[PDB]
């Protein structure tokens, strides 16, 4: 027994320090790649402009900075599972994260709703991976509605667990599209990581909830987010 | 169910794999071009000066770059094969064995008859016992109750055919390719990745798997290995 234990502590062992080591590659990466972004935009402004050197070196800046936010999105993905639990209150999160993403949605003229439940149970969780859990939505919605929409927030209670779903009024998603929108690197946007939605999903598993989606191409899209009362 | 914990395992190496094939095309495609506009740049500019400098820079910085993602790749890279010899009828046996108390309370017969002439193969029993097991789940879940799960062996050309058959509850032809993309799933739970393992094992012994599946109905999955790698 003594023995067999030491062994199933080496298998997971061996996991965890290949996710550890993958990390540090992928923070070696952004070296280079902050690198080139810096030196492209230098090239950027100092050619002449309305060239083929110019356009060139804009737009691989901007496809180096898209590279460093895919690096570092891909950085927490691989990095091993770590969650600071905590009980939080889920009103109180909530209207952080709104608070957090108030003024992109005043620029953009996007109308913020959320109703409070002082009856809502406290849940055990990291609030910081919650928040960039919530962020991440919110952003995708932003980007979606583009101007002149809403979204709204709400919290209930399901079984044990509780609901956070988040409802936006923007572009929606096909159907076609509706499986391969938690896939890891998919996009339909030039300046995006197509792994949002992959880190809302691993941060969702770490808490042992659950993420669905419910879309209607152009009327909007509902996120639904189960988080359980007890993380055991 | 530590056995479920090295399943989930295997699982999660598989996707740093794919994580790792993603990052490397998104970051390949740009390098090649910023390397030349570099060299644009610095054939331009006079020599010695500071935007020659910086572009030769720009281009050993893209050249690192490369050489750092293929650090990644080489470290996702998974171990070669522990070849060694298999009497597949010995490890389908001991697979269904490993779901037969699933397969028991969730009303599920097992039905597996041995050819004893069926060869014995090069290959590695714990990888290939994953493939097995992953099709089982995937088929028990395809029916809750009553339904049955039916796996032949033979021979064939210079090589071996397992095909697994579920009553299941069907996958349409629409989907066919998709579902051996890792990360693809059709249910709210769940990862996308034991087809995923699948292919991966079987493409690393050196054969094929093949999928047939009729909605309501059920699925058969085909797997051919070679007998000498
Ligand atoms: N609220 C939403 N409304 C419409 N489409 C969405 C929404 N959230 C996600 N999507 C779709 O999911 C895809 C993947 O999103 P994600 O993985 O977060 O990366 P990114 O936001 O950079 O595209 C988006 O490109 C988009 O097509
Ligand atoms: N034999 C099958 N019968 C029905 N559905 C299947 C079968 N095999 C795979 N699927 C569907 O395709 C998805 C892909 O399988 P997989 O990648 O193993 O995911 P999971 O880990 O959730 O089982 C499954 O989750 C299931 O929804
Ligand atoms: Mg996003
Ligand atoms: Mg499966």
């Amino acid at each position: 027994s003594r023995q067999l234990l030491q062994d199933e502590m080496k298998r997971k062992e061996k996991l965890v320090a290949l996710g550890h080591l993958a990390a540090g590659v992928a923070h070696e990466i952004r070296n280079p790649l902050s690198s080139i972004k810096g030196l492209a935009k230098y090239f950027a402004e100092r050619a002449p402009a309305g060239g083929e050197a110019h356009q060139l070196a804009q737009v691989m800046a901007k496809e180096a900075d898209r590279l460093n936010r895919v690096v570092s999105e891909l950085l927490e993905l691989v990095k091993p599972t770590h969650l600071a639990l905590q009980a939080v209150d889920l009103n109180t999160l909530i209207n952080h994260s709104l608070q957090l993403v108030s003024q992109d949605a005043n620029s953009r003229e996007i109308q913020l709703r959320f109703t409070a439940n002082d009856t809502l149970p406290e849940i055990q969780a990291d609030p910081d991976r919650l928040t960039q859990v919530l962020l991440n939505l919110y952003l995708n919605a932003i980007q979606a509605i583009g101007q002149h929409g809403v979204i709204s927030v709400t919290a209930s209670e399901s079984g044990a667990g509780v609901k956070i779903s988040v409802t936006d009024s923007g572009k929606g998603i096909a159907a076609d599209q509706l499986d391969a929108i938690f896939t890891p690197y998919f996009t339909t946007k030039a300046e995006g990581t197509g792994l949002g939605l992959a880190v809302v999903h691993n941060i969702v598993e770490q808490h042992g909830g659950t993420i669905q989606v419910a879309s209607q191409e152009g009327k909007g899209s509902t996120f639904t987010l189960w988080l359980p009362v007890n993380i055991t």
